[PDB]
């Protein structure tokens, strides 16, 4: 099957935003967050990557407005920020969602990662946000502010629980324009049968084109937001690019 593509809305006070690496001062928007998801849906989109960053980041939630936006798609919807314990699981599961991704709980509450695992399955990915220095891969939780530990041994450990799946980001890629860490999605990807989730950096067609190179490796789907926003390239023509 050709590579999954995940249109991402990351949603900052109702709005659809990106941030280059993460980092606040840097966030440009783009309308708002319904009008957003609705957009790539009409585009085609299959999977919407919806984010609320403010929940990521500790300081709101946009959970209501999320629900509204779940409920109003008719495709598929991966949901995360700030889902972190049994009522934020719930909750955004109850939006209908068809799955939600984990982040810094996979880092700081691993048993509680690790039962929710267990119970959803399918429902429950993790998210696995990298910084690389100097070779140690880090992961990074709290909107991208706490050390998570090594990518490699909380990847063998999810792995080993059963984790269904793995949204993968080189931080120092997202938001950047700068093409995708193709040598880590790969690492990743060949350390698990779980299907992983390429996430941040596309700046092109021929971007995705190098993931989907990788989907007999695993690689699943690209998440893709700036360049979208950016309009460096459309919908249409990501979706027939991956299958060139
Ligand atoms: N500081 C951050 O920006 C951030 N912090 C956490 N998350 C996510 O918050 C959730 C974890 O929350 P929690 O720990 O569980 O509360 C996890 O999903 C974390 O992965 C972030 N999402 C980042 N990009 C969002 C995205 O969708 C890009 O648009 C996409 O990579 C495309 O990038 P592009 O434009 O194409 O380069």
């Amino acid at each position: 099957m050709p590579l999954i593509l995940l249109p991402a809305v990351n949603v900052v006070e109702g709005r659809a935003v990106r941030l280059v690496q993460g980092k606040a001062g840097s966030q440009t928007e783009y309308g708002s967050a319904v009008d957003a998801a609705l957009g790539w849906q009409r585009d085609g989109a299959e999977w919407i990557h919806l984010v609320d960053l403010d929940a990521a980041f500790g300081r709101g939630s946009n959970h209501e407005l999320l629900a509204e936006v779940v409920g109003k798609l008719d495709v598929q919807v991966e949901l995360s920020g700030g889902i972190r314990d049994d009522e934020s699981l719930a909750a955004a599961l109850a939006t209908g969602c068809a799955r939600v991704n984990v982040g810094t709980a996979a880092l700081e509450n691993p048993q509680w990662c690790a039962r929710v695992i267990g119970e959803h399955g399918d429902q429950v990915a993790v998210g696995l946000d990298v910084q690389i220095i100097d070779g140690e891969h880090r992961l990074r939780g709290r909107g991208w502010e706490t050390d998570g530990g090594d990518l490699w041994d909380v990847l063998e450990r999810l792995d080993s629980e059963g984790c269904s799946r793995f949204v993968v980001t080189d931080i120092t890629k997202d938001g950047t324009l700068g093409g995708p860490n193709l040598d880590l999605l790969a690492g990743v990807a060949d350390r698990t049968d779980a299907p992983v989730i390429a996430s941040g950096g596309v700046s092109s067609l021929d971007d995705l084109r190098a993931i989907a190179t990788l989907t007999h490796r695993g690689v699943e789907g690209a998440i893709v937001g700036k360049a979208l926003y950016a309009r460096r390239f459309t919908l249409p023509q990501a979706l027939a690019a991956v299958r060139d």
